[PDB]
């Protein structure tokens, strides 16, 4: 029961006549649903993932400049020009300067000057356009059949949800089945966002914010960088030669600005899905079709032993592993009570009807004790297993 | 001489100690200088000019759009681009079209679309640098030697000026010489300006106005038209479809906007030279080296004949033309008075000492009469020419 | 002289005789000094510099982590040491982690984790301490030498001006001599402050702000980096694992903080020199040992010609250039007046007594006309090279 493994867990109880019970699932949390005569069920959101985005824009975050060129003319010998102004891959600026005879000039006054440089991206952030139909929600489920730890990763059923897969049927061998309906149409707001990627790291960000970055960018299809001056400073002109400098690598500033956004991992092993951190989804469980497998079986009227002692969990419930011997397929009785007279059970089980199907079975049990001192009890007759507990 | 012809005229009268006399010459006007025992001098500003100024800019005012191309992308497939977008002689615009199944995209929404057009200029205005140092100007001058209107064009003295040689000298044959110190063409409007040329006409305009024209322009050295979006227009998008047009030829709007400027002319017959209008020049004339040619000669004594009657100039002088046919080179006496009987002269002889230069000769004479009724007289004796006149 | 060739200039007036004159030399400006008989004087800084200062620190701005490993212990079993945790070359963090049967561990609770990584600096600032004792200065001086601007580069008085070397004398010919005392040990405010170097660019800033940089740093050449956790992120532990990453290149963020600092240039050739910007000096200058030259040579009357007509410096004063062809040694006169009568000079002749030496060259002349209407006048015969001026 993998919710036992999860640090943050919520129990949910169905009304005796209810049919659907609903819960919110979010990645680091887990939920256990319980109903009065049916095996309890763990549910959790494993990942929200998205397949095959397409690039909208590349944004350059460190420019490098080459082949600087300059031209200048004297204060009344007409406007300066440079052939580089014609070329889209040249960043460029025009301005006046003071000029005087010592420059190789002919007059005193406001000369006219141009400089350009070949602009090239070294590294760039990629903004991906987000496919609002290819989102997938991945839910894990399992029943409290009471299987030992090492079996859990094989006994979970993995349900993948999307707008087509609007309801899913979870089948549990010999325990019947559950049906599950999660609200994918309204779980998240991706339509206003991009997946922003930097090398081996990524975020999901608002389209408006990204388009308002003060930073030079290019179409995903390729083209020409088209706000180049945002990364070039022209040092105001010394009258013989202006000079131009790259504004330096922005990486750390940029990813400082992203700190508010939700983290995303590109999974290089799982095809090329982008996996969101910290998404959530709302969902209904339908419980009618589950049944308590072993209800038929006789009580286990014979010796037992703990494979692991009853042990605390942060959830405020004890967990134990019990094994039988000389036993048929049979029902393990369990109670929690004030003293070994055991007149009134006060504990409420999570593993609703503990069973062994074969004498070599190794059975996990989880139970919520009342507050205060109490004795946990397993089995019946003078062979009772018993264990003291406090709160 | 030609101050007779020029409609707007000033008289300058030198006090005896004024070896120099100041004058202001204004481009349409004429000045007559008079001094007590010295021949009077007409003087006149003929031209103000710039030789071969440099082109600052060309401004396009009629554009046409040879090629057009469009690229478009569906609402979740990223930004469009074009190869032309990289190439400097293409105007371009970025927008989103609406898109949907009716136009081949898989999703309803707004799709990126970009269009570009190859721009070219049909006609452009040229702007030129006004070097305040290079302003040439030309002065006309004549003594009142009293020659026929037919002879002024031969007898005219022309004085050229530059920022160099502000002193200039006019000799007059048998009359001596005078010298002009001309201060610069005072040019009070011509700083911070361009000469604007547009086909067969031109204007001088301030730099700020010109640079603030909402029109595409390039350097005089040639290059790339820097603000093409003033003259291309893009219709709002339709699916996968932009219509682009030039704005109409702007010539008329530009001519009308320029109407307040001082107009400029090109001396197209002679030179690559631009001739201004509305100049002012201040000069001073040294008079002392002028002399009167015939003061030694005998008084002309035989009968004379009017080639032209006395007539009003409209300047309030009267002008006359007189023929002699007897007697060697001699002084022709002229006076104007009230009495027909022997009378003291009242008027000022603008032509101060009229003379015959040959036995059969024709002479022009100009006089400022007194106010009121009078008789004007030429010749000494019995057969005086005499003429009725008033104010 | 060359203080003409600079946008900002100032004019200081001394007094007759022995007096020292106060001056200032902020590194961009060039300043003019004059006195009622001594010629005018032009001075500027070349540079303020340090040679081979001492490293205070290196500060890393881009770390990379090359080995990572981890140790983890079940909750009751007590804290994890890890062998490299004492190795100064490794960054480390120690934190508890949640553990339980989903993690191969005996009891549910807070396990312990330690994780460490081998830190390496990839790129870093170098910081150099400076002491006023090591400040070099270099200064330019000129008066009215009459050298070609083509040769100022070799005429120019090149005062190397290290505070641990003797005061220096203006070694001019024919103008007497001058000397300078210039607060050389004490003009600056660079205390408690030091040079920061990036790749091929550099800045000067206070040691306090540098100490307050939240970045890992190293004192000596080699030795342990002091605060590596400022560039290592440890993602919160999960199960038996932690993931650690470099915080990414800070270069751009760091440079963004430096924009208000005064700039520095490490030299291109004497590669251990650092040339400071924004320095300044204040001086007193010994004018009284200077002389005019040719003070009683004849007032010239030769026929005389401009080579450059009166040009506004922008300093509120005029420059011009004049040539002559026979008065080769003679005193070229100039004055300024209300009228060409020139009864009195009314302006300040910033070259007070110009010196001719060749027929080949133009002489280089400056003048300051009074506010309002006036005539500038070169020569004083009828060879009046005269020009109207205004405020």
């Amino acid at each position: 029961a993998h919710c036992i493994g999860i640090t943050d867990r919520d129990f949910i109880e169905g009304v005796h006549g209810g049919t659907w019970v609903s819960a919110t699932l979010e990645q680091d949390k887990c939920v256990t649903v319980m109903a009065p005569d049916k095996p309890s069920l763990d549910i959790s959101l494993e990942t929200v993932a998205i397949d095959g985005p397409a690039e909208a824009r590349k944004v350059c975050y460190n420019a490098v400049l080459t082949h600087v060129k300059i031209n200048d003319k004297c204060p009344s010998t007409g406007e300066a020009h440079l052939a580089e102004e014609n070329e889209g891959d040249n960043a460029c600026k025009r301005t006046y300067s003071d000029r005087g005879w010592g420059n190789g000039c002919g007059l005193f006054g406001k000369g006219s000057i141009v400089a350009c440089a070949k602009f090239t991206c070294a590294k760039s952030m990629s903004l991906f356009e987000v496919d609002q139909t290819k989102i997938q929600y991945v839910i894990r489920a399992q029943l409290h059949v009471g299987a030992k730890q090492e079996n859990w990763n094989t006994d979970i059923k993995t349900l993948k949800f999307d707008a087509l897969s609007g309801s899913q049927e979870a089948e549990f061998t010999g325990y019947g089945k559950a049906t599950l309906e999660c609200q994918v149409q309204t779980a998240v707001d991706f339509g206003n966002s991009y997946i922003a990627e930097m090398e081996k790291e990524s975020w999901i960000v608002d389209r408006q914010w990204a388009q308002d970055l003060t930073l030079p960018w290019q179409s995903g299809s390729g083209g020409v960088w088209r706000e180049m001056h945002h990364l070039v400073e022209f040092e105001p002109p010394h009258a013989a030669t202006i000079r131009v400098l790259a504004l330096g690598n922005q990486e750390g500033s940029l990813k400082t600005a992203l700190t508010g956004a939700m983290r995303v991992t590109k999974d290089t092993n799982d095809n090329n899905l982008y996996k969101l951190h910290g998404g959530h989804v709302s969902c209904r469980v339908k419980l009618s079709a589950l049944t308590l497998k072993g209800t038929s079986y006789k009580i286990c009227t014979d010796k037992m032993f703990f494979v692991k002692n009853p042990t605390d969990t942060g959830h405020g419930t004890v967990v134990m592993q019990v094994k039988v011997s000389k036993g048929a397929p049979c029902r393990i009785p369990v109670i929690v009570a004030d003293d070994l007279t055991a007149a009134i059970n006060k504990g409420i089980l999570v593993t609703v009807n503990p069973i062994a199907s074969t004498n070599d079975d190794e059975v996990l049990i989880e139970v919520n004790p009342p507050f205060g001192d109490s004795y946990i009890i397993v089995g019946r007759g003078d062979s009772r297993l018993t264990y003291q507990w406090h709160k």
